[PDB]
């Protein structure tokens, strides 16, 4: 047995299983468990509910009684969640509530919640992500888990609809930060999958993705303060006081000591006087602006973002958007007569109105962050105002997200791609951007060498997209191999990140196995099987089949 198809079996059978969670009322308490925090007020393990949900409130307080065991406390949230609200629970962390079908006795008709399946990204977790959600659902929808893929699009729904955004996770030290937005597409790919318009459920699904997508565009990234007026263009800039408590305790300590000692007092005192707002240090405010913005970009962390992240307008985020308002204006012409009222504030508006949102986005883009002679579409500083020069392999969410044009792409694929593509798939950024390493400045994972599922998988598709799949069968070769290499020499193990120069494995990288498969045909998969690496496989092709790589 080929190590590609014992490995593409366990992936879709075994691990997506291993990586299934569902709440019901006897998990409850193992889920909600968490030790990134320890207080007096974390030893219990506790739930948050938001306030207008009494039926979920009802349930996990029945969980809480049926195993007085575990000590289970059970809070409603505020109808108004703060930053200073959510601070205020530090020292008291809980799981969020997350979206619950419901099930019906049908000879009785007694009414029972169930949780909404999801997958987590490792068997060491038990939250729901945000980012790693979409590509996972890729990939469970290739291994026929279509009801686990749409148990996410229903909780996002739920996340945005009472916790105002989709979160990194589904605790409450994460109310106040978000992360990168795919629910559009989430959307519909899991709508294709259960039929299209010919599925009534289907197609009530897509609607209420949708009002919560717009509601998340408008509310979110088009909003508050990380919309850039100026620009037009938005930035990963979350509210919220004080130090992240659910990090390390010593996470943040060599940053912090000078502070402390400017100061006159010891580290310990030093945290509580910042985190009650006795602190008057503006350039520490700033960092730990940045720090949010980090996590909320989901790169965590690179050199691309330390010490700037909330002041940029990066490409990884404003293409998304494009994709947003693209596929909504589709949405209204399709299933909404081409009027949509949002109901919230009564704003009226049709397709023609979100394409041009877009057409002005990718001006917008182009102008602040194209570079016709490297070949990138660069992040743009928006406090200062000047450009990067970051070499990101995010700069193909452009072609992802289908805001790129014709020249801009072949520039992209000509002059960029060079630049990032190493032996094993596309680096993160180049070796140049990254900088020299040292012990004042070690290696961050989200960079060179390193190079991450959701990089390819966004790639991959981005190519093709724009009639350059011959590319992303090069890429995907290399992927492949590299994962295949890994996985036959450290004896099983899929690994979390991966140098492109356990029984679970890991969400993204399990999906990027998957659909880079897709991409193979029976020779490169038995080429693959046998560990023979990109150079050695490409080279023993005739040229016409070597053209299947762009060689």
């Amino acid at each position: 047995e080929n190590p590609v198809n014992r490995l593409s079996r366990l992936i879709n059978t075994q691990f997506w299983n291993s990586l299934t969670r569902r709440v019901d009322l006897n998990n409850v308490g193992e889920i909600a468990k968490d030790t990134k925090i320890d207080t007096p007020g974390a030893k219990n393990p506790r739930i948050y509910v938001p306030y207008d949900c009494p039926e979920q409130y009802e349930f996990y307080v029945q969980a809480s009684q049926m195993h007085p065991s575990l000590k289970l406390e059970v809070e409603y949230l505020p109808k108004k969640i703060t930053a200073e609200y959510v601070k205020s629970v530090n020292d008291t962390p809980g799981l969020l509530a997350l979206a619950m079908e419901e099930h019906f006795n049908p000879s009785t008709g007694e009414k029972t919640l169930i949780g909404y399946p999801y997958a987590v990204p490792g068997g060491r977790f038990n939250e729901l992500y945000g980012w790693d959600s979409y590509m996972m659902a890729l990939g469970l929808l290739e291994a026929n888990k279509t009801d686990v893929a749409r148990g996410m699009v229903e909780h996002f729904i739920f996340e945005i609809n009472h916790y105002g955004k989709i979160l990194n996770a589904n605790r409450s030290y994460y109310l106040c930060r978000s992360q990168p937005p795919f629910l559009t597409e989430m959307a519909l790919v899991v709508f294709k999958k259960l039929g299209g318009r010919s599925n009534p459920d289907a197609v009530d699904l897509l609607k209420r993705a949708f009002q919560a997508s717009i509601k998340e565009y408008k509310t979110v990234w088009t909003a508050s303060p990380r919309l850039d007026p100026e620009t037009g263009l938005s930035r990963y800039h979350p509210n919220g006081l004080g130090i992240p408590p659910e990090t390390e305790s010593d996470h943040f300590d060599t940053v912090l000591l000078p502070y402390a000692s400017k100061h006159g007092v010891t580290l310990d005192e030093f945290k509580q006087l910042y985190n009650d707002g006795k602190i008057k240090e503006p350039k520490l405010d700033e960092f730990f602006l940045h720090d949010r913005g980090v996590r909320e970009s989901g790169h965590d962390t690179t050199y691309r973002f330390e010490g700037v992240c909330a002041y940029l307008a990066t490409i990884d985020l404003n293409s998304l958007l494009y994709k947003y308002e693209i596929d909504i204006a589709d949405f209204i012409k399709e299933f909404c007569d081409d009027k949509y009222e949002d109901p919230l504030d009564h704003s009226i508006t049709t397709s023609a109105m979100w394409k041009e949102m877009a057409k002005i986005r990718q001006e917008k883009i182009t102008k602040y962050m194209w570079d016709d002679e490297s070949g990138f579409f660069f992040d743009y500083n928006t406090k200062i105002k000047h450009r990067t020069s970051y070499e990101s392999a995010t700069t193909f969410w452009a072609l992802w997200a289908g805001l790129a044009t014709k020249e801009q792409a072949q520039k992209m694929v000509e002059k960029a791609l060079p630049k990032l593509e190493m032996l094993g798939g596309l680096a993160a950024c180049t070796e140049r951007s990254r900088g020299p390493i040292s012990i004042s400045r070690p290696i961050r994972q989200w960079d060179y060498p390193f190079g991450w599922a959701p990089h390819q998988i966004l790639a991959w598709e981005g190519l093709r997209s724009y009639g350059y799949l011959t590319v992303t069968n090069r890429l995907a070769y290399r992927w492949l191999f590299m994962m295949t290499k890994a996985f036959v020499d450290y004896n099983g193990i899929v690994v979390e990140k991966y140098d492109v120069t356990a029984t679970e494995g890991f969400g993204w990288v399990n999906a990027s196995y998957i659909l880079g498969l897709k991409y193979m045909n029976s020779h490169a998969r038995r080429a693959l099987g046998a560990c023979i690496p990109p150079i050695s496989f490409f080279s023993s092709l005739r040229p016409q089949e070597r053209n299947l790589y762009g060689l």
